[PDB]
RNA sequence: GGCCAGGGGCGGUUCGAUUCCGCCCCUGGCC
């Protein structure tokens, strides 16, 4: 019912970026941004009112969270990245790269249209991450990391232009002088893709890793290690599907694999890498050897004692990674698929 | 909104087991 608020009120909102992109990409969103050309507070203010609910104004900051069913909406006064007026496109061109800086109004005199000035919606038709500007990488080099995410998780390749100033970025070692929580936050998201293999490649064509994880260096084994848990990963999601994992974790583990910081939890730290993932990664040094190597000598049984490292599934998968003892541990859980069914 | 965790819940893997996970709920932390 926004439409009718900003014009009782003579303002002009629209839906913005990210959540635009998803939807040209038919992709459903309960998270939803705005951009008033007026006073979000008051906009997102009078919502909830009229919602009764709840609200959560941040002055100084122009910006309101407030939250109607399922749906969080997020409502921002326009401006230039954090003084004066400051219309849409001011806002929409400090924006990622063209197919984000696209906005639809929501204003009922020209309702549902969508607007672009970047041809964002052309770089959403040919599949192609391009950046606003020359200077973007340097503004923030997080960007780069957010470049090969959506062009790992969308498919998409990089511009010319967009790859040239990336490689510059990269070179120009602005990775060790940004604000390392982002980095770090924005390897996080990449690491809950479902494409975050193919993210990694990207990582790997671009030496950023090199950069933001101290000890690293990218090896042969490791990679084609890493296509070897995408099989495991895959078949094993459509079978035990009845219990699953952030799949995600064990791809950075076989990358953090070959330690580095002196059994660099330290990055695992940094990360907020959860129980079992602070945990699977103390039994690699210890187990990933003698569970394997002490495995090679059963007959039957002794599957019983290693069905307690399940604890935590995750070394469960980490073994397929291992020919020889994979269709042992394949015919594991189907052979207790026969003991819950006598 | 992810995770520390400090106290619940409706479902579970087992014969249980507040030790195992799904999540939700609450209490104080970090991105
Ligand atoms: N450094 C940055 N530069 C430009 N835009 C940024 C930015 N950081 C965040 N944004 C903007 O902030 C939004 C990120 O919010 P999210 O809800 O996580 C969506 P997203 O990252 O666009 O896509 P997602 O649905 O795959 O997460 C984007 O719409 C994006 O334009």
């Amino acid at each position: 019912m926004v439409g009718q608020i900003a014009k009782e009120m003579g303002l002009r909102a629209y839906i913005v970026g990210g959540v635009v992109r998803d939807i040209l990409l038919g992709k459903e969103v309960w998270d939803v941004d705005f951009v008033v050309e007026g006073n979000a507070i008051e906009l997102a203010k009078e919502l909830a009112r009229r919602h009764g609910v709840n609200v959560h104004p941040f002055p100084e900051f122009g910006t309101a969270h407030l939250k109607i069913g399922k749906l969080k909406l997020e409502f921002a006064t326009a401006r230039r990245e954090t003084v004066e007026p400051a219309s849409l496109k001011e806002d929409l061109i400090r924006r990622d790269f063209t197919i984000n800086a696209m906005a639809i109004s929501v204003n009922l005199e020209d309702y549902g249209t969508l607007i672009d000035y970047f041809g964002g919606l052309r770089d959403l038709k040919d599949k192609v991450i391009r950046v606003l500007h020359p200077v973007s990488f340097i503004e923030d080099p997080v960007r780069i990391l957010r470049a090969l995410r959506f062009a790992g998780r969308l498919n998409f390749k990089l511009s010319r232009s967009t790859e040239k100033l990336l490689k510059q970025a990269v070179n120009l070692g602005l990775l060790k002088e940004a604000p390392r929580g982002r980095l770090i936050n924005e390897i996080k998201l990449a690491l809950r893709e479902d494409r975050f293999l193919e993210i990694l490649e990207l990582y790997r064509k671009y030496r950023v890793l090199e950069e933001i994880i101290e000890g690293f260096q990218w090896n042969e084994k490791v990679l084609q290690k890493l296509y070897a848990l995408r099989k495991v990963v895959d078949w094993h999601a459509l079978e035990f599907s009845e219990e699953r994992i952030d799949y995600g974790w064990l791809y950075l583990l076989i990358l953090i694999s070959n330690l580095d910081y002196e059994r660099g939890k330290h990055f695992l730290e940094e990360m907020s890498a959860p129980s079992w993932v602070r945990e699977t990664y103390k039994f690699m040094k210890f187990k990933l050897g003698s569970l394997k190597e002490e495995l090679k000598k059963a007959k039957e049984n002794y599957e019983v004692y290693r069905l307690l490292k399940p604890l935590h599934t995750s070394v469960l998968l980490l073994l397929m990674l291992e020919e020889e003892l994979k269709e042992k541990i394949k015919l594991y859980l189907e052979k207790l698929r026969k003991v819950k069914l006598p």
